[PDB]
């Protein structure tokens, strides 16, 4: 009787920041209540200044991480405002029917709706708008992101003894397929709408434009760089809605990864590079063990540094010789 | 000594249904006997009525789910008749020695081969025509299928506990290249031997023009979707005997995936999105839910919806407004 | 205190050969030094004498397997000698700390530099060249190769029963991106400098015009074909530091697979065809059980049979018709 079961309010935040969670459950199962405006903007994707007409959950490419834990129940009121000027909609990996919610959320301008359903399944799982017949379309625009549902007694490793992380980072990666004119220039239109046959053509060649961190060429990088502290376990969350990633942390490893985002699954040990299929998320605990500069890549190299695919950690405290060291420094 | 071992013939069905067989063997090692007669034919692939040449075992993309037990003997009777016009052979994934049969195998037109080998390793496999120096050119064409071996006492479960199927389904995804003129068109030719140099060169962009389930852009929808009830479990196997793909039911998850097809390793369990690589079968197992229309699809959905590689199941019974409900419909 | 270990000097051989090396380590832990002269080159890479300006690590793509158990320290000593003419670096996926090795090794034509870092973590790893802002460009160059990290107590099963390989053969795949004129035929350059933007360009395709296995089409074909006898263990190492690539080997299996290529997990049994991602090592088990020839592929079938990614197995010994065998030989 869900009507007995205490309700909490959830305030999202902007990628690749989290909202504010328990890891263990310190409650029995709750219905969480979150809200998500869909918002149709404008967005600057490279350092050349190419424009797309971006779909998206909350204002963000991705769209925020909903953090909730096993049997929870998400309610989700999702708002499509007059401003935008398609139809979109809701699926849910995490959810069991209605095509992960899609058949039940379709609003058009002007029109909100109220979904709710249980987590049963614990792991991290991809949302994504799936409006029928302009599927790849409003994915490939920005319209994704994911969900985690913690296990009620949180993360464990293989043995099952608990794993607590200190922070946890979202990155959402995106393929864009910008439209090309005969020279091979990005095409610029004023609405959505008029893309669309270019956008269908271009994402036939399977061939990606770009592909992103957080939205845009660099984003994770500079003043927005993620950090953390030599010592500090760190949870980073990764989702690919349409495309195949192979995450690698340049002078890390992944300690502990559910490179598919499934957590009855014991973890992967030590990996140096893994697999996110398309449609799926995963995560990857790292403790950090050096200070310095940490770029996060696709590894498909051409992908990152070519393409966008690449972000950046800085770590502050002590360097630890015994790991490594320069015997003899670069010299004639 | 195998002259002392029972012997079955085995009729083999057209895909996605598969032949009558015992999940745990109800008798000791037997030869089984299949017979595959080999038919290049005209295929339509798409609603635009493009037309290949394609390279068919037993008249069907894909060819024929096999299926028997660990330790079974197959003996495969493969007849090429005088009305096809290329030579053909036949690699089992799941045999060992002789390039997988392959070099045991070569028929001209108007020849037949016997070939037997022990099935010593239980999973699902691939098989594939391999003809020397064309081996991409006939598996494009549609000549391959897949062999499951069973374990003599079932599928079980990460923690050993048996696992049975109700119903089982085999889902053969194709890359196509079809080759294309100047604007983009799609080529037709009158015999399989015209297109060859045109087909190798659609292959090498490595861009595929059509990815179907079953033969043809929507073959397992209508009349033809896959059916099950609630409470039914289900066993989907899937084959790419040539590219990487991720399938996923939409509205659904993969409760129990070998991803790689290999029944001594535990299953994977909670999926949302599993890869196969090109040259794998790999079987998901899911207990329904809920009712109503899923779509199982490639998860790059450029893939799925706009190249073909999606298919449906229609799910009869009761609606669990536990596991998902609409609190508030669509609405101004 | 490092000064009171034994240090042993290693001279490395060309792949697809190994080093030397004890698989359970009869000494406590190490220095192991190497030494590697970077080397830029023009190489043929296919049938046709497509050339390109290779960059290697020690005259070779890949460039040279290094083989240390964990907790050893590894020592490299890397030469840039004034012959060359580009700046290059190395960074250790298997290293801990400044981007691998990568902030500590930049070298200049004319420089040496000399690195240790310590082993942590058992597994194959992927090294790379690195320098800022050139990263994929000198990767598909050819400037990558592995290094093996031994567990102490050598390889174990799924069980912790030991594994012990009678051989073992390092294979290292190559996407290359030659860049094409206006027609579709390859350019030349009399120095690297020169490709630069035109690689650039190349690259940005995601399209490879040639994959190989050891630096050209049918290198591991033929005189140079690796060999076995039936009842030999086999390891298999295979890396890919740019893109995804999924071994099988033709008429065989993977025994004991590790996909990626990390030790302290167990590994998969019984692979027909596995998935080693960009910017990874893996490493395959497989005892042979027949005679004769076998291919080594990719098994997205063009990338194998029309770019190149296939290399031959010849295998000595007795014919096992029990496993296979040809009952009616093609015939009318
Ligand atoms: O500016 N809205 O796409
Ligand atoms: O658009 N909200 O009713
Ligand atoms: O799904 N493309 O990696
Ligand atoms: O092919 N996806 O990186
Ligand atoms: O989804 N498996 O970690
Ligand atoms: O009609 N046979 O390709
Ligand atoms: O073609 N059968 O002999
Ligand atoms: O093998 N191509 O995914
Ligand atoms: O790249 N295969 O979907
Ligand atoms: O093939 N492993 O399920
Ligand atoms: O010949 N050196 O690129
Ligand atoms: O180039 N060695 O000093
Ligand atoms: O990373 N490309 O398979
Ligand atoms: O997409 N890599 O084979
Ligand atoms: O890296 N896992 O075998
Ligand atoms: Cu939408
Ligand atoms: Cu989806
Ligand atoms: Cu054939
Ligand atoms: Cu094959
Ligand atoms: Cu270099
Ligand atoms: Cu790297």
């Amino acid at each position: 009787d869900i009507s007995t079961l205490p309700r909490v309010k959830v305030d999202l935040v902007k990628p690749p920041f989290v909202h504010a969670h328990d890891q263990v459950a310190k409650t029995g199962p709750r219905v969480v209540e979150f809200t998500m405006t869909i918002e149709e903007k404008k967005l600057v994707i490279d350092r050349e200044g190419t424009e797309i007409h971006a779909m998206t959950f909350n204002g963000s490419v991705p769209g925020p991480l909903m953090v909730v834990h096993e049997n929870d129940y998400v309610e989700l009121r999702l708002i499509n405002p007059d401003t935008n000027t398609l139809l979109h909609n809701i699926d849910f990996h995490a959810a069991t029917g209605a095509l992960g919610g899609g058949a039940l959320t379709q609003v058009n301008p002007g029109e909100e709706t109220t979904l709710r359903f249980k987590a049963t399944k614990p792991g991290v799982f991809v949302y994504h708008c799936a409006p029928e017949g302009m599927v790849p379309w409003h994915v490939t625009s920005g319209m994704n992101g994911a969900i985690m549902v913690l296990p009620r007694d949180g993360l464990k490793d293989e043995k099952g003894q608990p794993l607590t992380y200190d922070k946890i980072y979202y990155v959402g990666e995106q393929d864009f397929y910008v439209p090309k004119d005969e020279a091979g220039n990005y095409k610029k239109y004023e609405t959505p709408g008029e893309a669309y046959e270019d956008a269908v053509k271009a994402m036939r060649t399977l061939t990606p434009t770009h592909i992103v961190f957080n939205g845009a060429v660099g984003a994770l990088t500079g003043d927005h760089a993620l950090t953390a502290a030599v010592g500090e376990r760190v949870l980073v969350v990764h989702s690919q809605a349409n495309r195949d990633t192979r995450p690698h942390l340049i002078g890390g490893h992944g300690d502990y990864v559910w490179a598919t985002g499934k957590f009855r699954n014991p973890p992967d040990l030590d990996q140096e590079t893994w697999l996110i299929p398309g449609g799926t998320a995963g995560a990857a605990f790292y403790t950090f063990r050096q200070p310095g500069v940490y770029a996060y890549v696709n590894h498909n190299l051409i992908e990152a540094f070519e393409l966008g695919a690449a972000g950046h950690f800085k770590v502050t405290g002590e360097w630890n010789d015994d790991l490594m060291t320069s015997v003899v420094k670069p010299a004639s």
